[PDB]
């Protein structure tokens, strides 16, 4: 298993009330995770700057395929919940962990 770590910069009206709907939202749909993926690690870290509240989310799971499924549902529901009172809550997915690391495979075709 790997752990998957992107940033969703969510936007709203209000960056205390995104703040808490956001913290509870992810909350309540970490406990219906845990169920679904046991091994799946659920974190989180809302950081506010210039007004967005900038949510890095740590999802430790069994593949990054499977990740993605579990950061992609938060993200559904953190901008539903918010956008029902902030009418400009939209949320950006910046990935923070690139998988692509290539090597050079150098081998020299010298046998007798």
């Amino acid at each position: 298993m790997l752990t998957v770590e992107v940033e969703v910069k969510i936007t709203a009206d209000d960056e205390n009330k995104a703040e808490e709907i956001v913290k509870r939202v992810i909350d309540e749909v970490e406990r219906e995770v845990q169920k679904q993926y046991p091994n799946a690690t659920i974190t989180r870290t809302l950081t506010r700057d210039d007004g967005t509240v900038e949510l890095r989310i740590k999802v430790k799971a069994d593949t990054e395929e499977k990740a993605k499924s579990i950061i992609k549902l938060i993200e559904e529901r953190i901008e539903e919940e918010l956008r029902k009172r902030d009418p400009n809550a939209t949320i950006t997915r910046t990935v923070r962990t690139e998988v692509g690391s290539s090597w050079s495979l150098e081998h020299h075709h010298h046998h007798h």
